């Protein structure tokens, strides 16, 4: 209904359309075609909030693009990458994990789009990223 609760600092990367794909591929199939994105999307500092089913991404690097909601209805899978990789960096030296999701809005042609995201916070990996972007959703972990 509002927005509200959580607030953490993410790399935005871009946006790469699947058309359609799985899950576990889109972040290979995404990772695989941003990590060597020729020319490659300039890599900016997000605020990933997460409130009731909202995923919300503002420009807190310097007015890049305007601010995001991505409903958790869309983000299906939200793992890190299953070729163990890293973003390129935020902006010359500064190596941060590399992480994405599918995000399939409207059951129109199940046409995701798999976005790259890279850890951008000294005491918030990407991992911790995807263990509570997957623990708001649907999960229990058992092992953890």
């Amino acid at each position: 209904g509002s927005h509200m609760g959580a607030a953490c600092n993410v790399l935005f990367i871009n946006s790469v359309e699947m058309e359609s794909l799985t899950g576990p591929q889109a972040i290979s199939k995404a990772v695989a075609e941003t990590l060597v994105a020729d020319p490659t999307p300039t890599a900016t500092i997000v605020h990933f909030k997460v409130s009731a089913q909202g995923i919300t991404l503002t420009d807190n690097q310097r007015k890049l693009f305007f601010r995001r909601h991505y409903p958790l209805n869309t983000v299906t899978f939200c793992d890190l990458d299953p070729q163990e990789r890293k973003w390129t960096k935020t902006d010359g030296s500064g190596p941060a994990k590399l992480f994405g999701f599918v995000a399939r809005k409207q059951g129109s042609t199940t046409d995701n789009v798999c976005h790259l995201f890279a850890e951008l916070d000294p005491d918030q990996p990407a991992a911790a990223i995807v263990n509570f972007v997957s623990r708001v959703m649907l999960g229990s972990g058992q092992k953890r």
